[PDB]
RNA sequence: AUUGAAGCAAGCUGUCCCUGAUGGUCGUCAUCUACCUGCCUGGAGUCAUCCGCGGCAUUUAGCCGC
C-alpha cells in the first residue's frame, strides 16, 4: 500500500475541521495571562478569537501518542527513538515526548 | 526713505552595503437568595348643498358630451 507519491512533490499539506460544542452553545477559551480571551477585529471588520495558542496544540498534539503510565509510545508507535529521565531511585522523572524544550531543558 | 543695482552674507561638502528568528500548554473548585397592592374624580362640541365649468373656444365670433 502507498500513498507518499501523491505528496512527493506537493509543497504543503493544508487541513480544516469545523467543530461544534456538543451541548448548548457556549465554550471557554484560552485564559492568556496579560489578557484573558485573546479577541481581535478581523481583517473583514467582523470580531475575531483566538481559541488556543499553537504552542499549546503542539503540547497537546504530542501528548496525545504517549501513554503516561507505561512510559512507552502508543501500541502502533513502540519502539521509535526516545529519551527518557530517571531520579536518583529510579523513579521515571521525566521524558523528552512531555518534556518543555524538547531537548534543551535543565 | 530717495535720484545715480540692499532685489545684497551672494559661491561654501556628506555619500551606498547590511536578514534579528528556533521553540515555550494559564489551568482546576465556587448556589446569589428571600418579603412588598400604584390608584383615583373629570362629557370634546357645533354649523358649515359636489356641485362640476370641462371640451369645442387663441374668442363672450357662440355652443355641447359623459
Amino acid at each position: 500500500m502507498k500513498l507518499e507519491p501523491l505528496l512527493s512533490d506537493v509543497p504543503r499539506l493544508l487541513m480544516e475541521a469545523d467543530l461544534v460544542p456538543v451541548q448548548g452553545t457556549r465554550f471557554q477559551p484560552t485564559g492568556f495571562p496579560d489578557l484573558g480571551a485573546a479577541h481581535y477585529e478581523g481583517p473583514d471588520g467582523r470580531p475575531m478569537l483566538l481559541v488556543e495558542s499553537a504552542q499549546s496544540m503542539a503540547n497537546r498534539l504530542e501528548t496525545v501518542c504517549w501513554d503516561k503510565d507505561a512510559d512507552d509510545w502508543v501500541v502502533p508507535l513502540r519502539g521509535l527513538p526516545v529519551v527518557k529521565v530517571l531520579d536518583k531511585a529510579g523513579k521515571p522523572l521525566t521524558n523528552s515526548v512531555l518534556e518543555a524544550h524538547r531537548l534543551n531543558s535543565p
